């Protein structure tokens, strides 16, 4: 009455939860995670050290099978906001990353939970900005008329696809959103590609899923030609 | 008698509080947040990387509906100071920011609470210095006679206007 309904809802849904373990109640199927990326800026291209710096936004969606509630019991509430430290999150990792500290390349604040039923779980959505330090091989044979292609690989560091599965989410113009991209004074983006691959462990008969993102960039040679 | 009145006031107002959730008791209206900025310095303008560095002071004001008390019960006290970790704070975010760590661009120490009544809540004011790394597009066509305009966008990262305005 004199306290927010969110207090009671959080106390109810947070009772038996353990965030340190995967919330897999159904044995048959794994947990599906959908990932989408939007590119905003190309900060730096480093040829001597062979890395690329990008600024992007990432969205991940999955279903938690242990956080369901009945809306009618809680004043017809169908949504709530919780801190990212309270609940379990998949370990989405950039395999070819040159940054070891996640506090300088990511910023997680909150997650949104939408109920699907008392015994059906809730849908979890996580959106956060990030800065990627991607190591890619650069060919400078046709400088300054060269074009480069660097790959981004995403997946689970420790979980096989029988537990966590990954699927890509694409936009209207392509796999990677470019509607809010900031134009660079030295590079131009030509296109993007996405590919989903299942890879076999070389010690076990189990698979894991990897997502490959391709970005094609071309140099602008007017400055060098005129200078 | 031999202990500060602030001890009892904080113990009274901090009893049933949960800082991890928004303190919205009234269903009809959202929580209104007022923001003001003061500019102190322009540290650096970076053209190759297209970002701007500023030093500014930010003030935010809102009403917490769960932290009200009667002044007459506590020796006619109408103000108190509390650490920013104790109470709930809105997530004011600079959308076009190039800095991912908030410990190197912000410094929060304390908040001030002014009571509005036992069942009316308290007014919360938060002032802190900050350093902004703002990415803006620069046009160098008229260099060195050029003028630039960079935009700063502020808002809530996860809450719609039906909750925080
Ligand atoms: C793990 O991934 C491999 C990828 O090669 C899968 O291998 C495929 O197996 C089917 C039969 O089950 C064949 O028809 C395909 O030709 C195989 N792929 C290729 C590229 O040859 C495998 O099925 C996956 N699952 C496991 C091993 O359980
Ligand atoms: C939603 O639940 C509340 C319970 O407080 C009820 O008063 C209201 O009529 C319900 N509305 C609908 C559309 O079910
Ligand atoms: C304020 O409250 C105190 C209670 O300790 C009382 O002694 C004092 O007279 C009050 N003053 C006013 C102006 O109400």
């Amino acid at each position: 009455p004199d306290i927010p309904i969110q207090y009671e809802l959080a106390n109810n849904i947070m009772e038996n939860y353990q965030k340190g373990l995967i919330p897999k109640v159904r044995k048959g199927s794994p947990i599906n995670v959908t990932l989408s990326l939007q590119l905003y800026q190309i900060i730096q291209v480093n040829e001597p050290q062979q890395y690329l710096l990008l600024n992007a936004w990432a969205v991940e969606r999955w279903v938690d099978q242990m956080l369901g509630w009945d809306p009618s019991e809680f004043d017809n509430e169908t949504e709530i906001m919780a801190r990212h430290d309270d609940i379990w999150l998949p370990d989405t990792t950039l395999y070819n990353s040159l940054e070891m500290d996640d506090s300088a390349s990511k910023k997680l604040t909150h997650v949104k939970l939408t109920t699907l039923g008392k015994n059906q779980g809730a849908m979890v959505e996580l959106l956060y900005p990030t800065i990627y330090k991607i190591s890619c091989l650069l060919n400078l044979k046709y400088f300054p008329f060269d074009t480069q292609t660097c790959r981004m690989t995403f997946g689970s560091w420790s979980f096989d696809n029988s537990l966590i599965d990954y699927f890509p989410r694409t936009f209207t113009n392509g796999p990677i959103g470019l509607a809010n991209f900031l134009e660079n004074d030295a590079w131009s983006v030509l296109g993007t590609k996405v590919n989903r691959e299942e890879k076999k462990y070389t010690c076990c008969p189990v698979n894991y899923t990897l997502l490959h993102y391709d970005v094609v960039i071309q140099r602008k040679p007017l400055y060098y030609v005129l200078n």
